């Protein structure tokens, strides 16, 4: 049945890099509603996520609705994690896409995001800092995925084949034992407060859903109608 | 053992830093109850506790090894950030034992259906249980739980304290008492008979469950907002997130 664990290490990073979505542009000329490009990548960028949820080994191995579960309560985590990971060499920015940065005095048009912004800056700041490399991000993308919504054991068999796998990239840098249950360590706190911003993300974008302007998508509007 | 420079958590060795969290830990409290429960009876009765662990919290954290190194002001706000996360990772240890029920307290221990008395708490009370049981499917033992719960507190608001130099040093500080645990775990780990590979695998479960506390401190913060109008100090610690 489960074939997700006879995967190669190798292999497990390999699918992992060439399942990753395609990048995506802002089609907008700067002149307006800075709430309007965020909600409709991140509108964009959920419909590519359901897309790569399916290429994520051991995803597509259980129920639809357990496959739903685990997008709607991971997908602005996802969503988080992937734009912490492209704004790394950016300091003090957060390239949502390659044609809209926005730092903190030019982010902060929006009440309420001069928190979450700062939150997402220091998690970039926290990945730079470690050096992360791209192979061990897309091992953290799909333990969010798995782990964000399971509370079932094929799930857990898959984390700890990526755990392994985490570990199989730390040996081969050249780290210590030491220094790799360390990283190991550091990476996955930084996952408790992706989890963190996760929530405080749902909650002001509700506040500002229940309001007139500026439209949300109906899938922004579906995914986030799922954490009530 | 005077400064961050050299901090008494560095100097410690694994059995000796297990010696210290374990000896920290603060006393178990009984609830001030006369056991027939009504909807804002339970609701006293779990504030007036949570309260009641929150000034023992406050006395806990400075003898967790590290802790008191860093500015009072960065004290308290670890303290502010995390204070839910602890009052959770305690319940559903002490719940282990006991399941399809949460043990807030050693005379005051509630059911599934007895949840259904708060509106709203339902779904924050399966999902402690849930987590109660997870802890119960791997055993987890009492070592390692006081190594999380300083994780916890170390951790939960490390990233939120004046780009100055001296505020990287703070952060460095705990970064440096995080990998001190980290190594205790894997100590605890090697100890017990488990290979590298299964010392990796467990050190990763045990740390993703600690993004399920997070998730339902930010569960459990929301709704006891929406369930207010509580003390003083525990409205202080509500207030500190907004
Ligand atoms: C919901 C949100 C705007 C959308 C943001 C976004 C968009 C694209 C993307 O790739 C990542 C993210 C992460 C943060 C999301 C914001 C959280 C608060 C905003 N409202
Ligand atoms: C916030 C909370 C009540 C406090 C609970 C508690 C108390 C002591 C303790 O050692 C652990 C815990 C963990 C769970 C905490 C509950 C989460 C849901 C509850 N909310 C609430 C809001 C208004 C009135 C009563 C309870």
């Amino acid at each position: 049945n489960s074939l997700a664990l006879s995967l190669t290490a190798d292999q497990m990073v390999s699918a992992l890099l060439d399942a990753e979505p395609p990048i995506l542009y802002s089609e907008y000329d700067p002149t307006a509603s800075m709430m309007g490009l965020l909600t409709n990548l991140a509108d964009r960028e959920l419909v590519h996520m359901i897309n790569w949820a399916k290429r994520v080994p051991g995803f597509v191995d259980l129920t639809l609705h357990d496959q739903v579960h685990l997008l709607e309560c991971a997908w602005l985590e996802i969503l988080m994690i992937g734009l912490v990971w492209r704004s790394m060499e950016h300091p003090g920015k957060l390239l949502f896409a390659p044609n809209l940065l926005l730092d903190r005095n030019q982010g902060k048009c929006v009440e309420g995001m001069v928190e979450i912004f700062d939150m997402l800056l220091a998690t970039s700041s926290r990945f730079r800092m470690m050096n992360l490399q791209g192979e061990e991000f897309v091992c953290l993308k799909s333990i969010i995925l798995l782990n964000s919504g399971v509370y079932k054991d094929h799930i857990h068999r898959v984390l700890d084949k990526i755990t392994d796998t985490l570990i199989h990239l730390m040996a081969k840098a050249g780290l210590t034992l030491q220094q790799q249950h360390q990283r190991l360590a550091q990476l996955l706190l930084i996952l408790s407060h992706i989890r963190h911003m996760s929530n405080k993300g749902m909650e002001h974008l509700y506040s500002m859903k229940c309001k007139n302007v500026v439209p949300l998508s109906d899938l922004l509007l579906e995914m986030l109608d799922a954490h009530r």
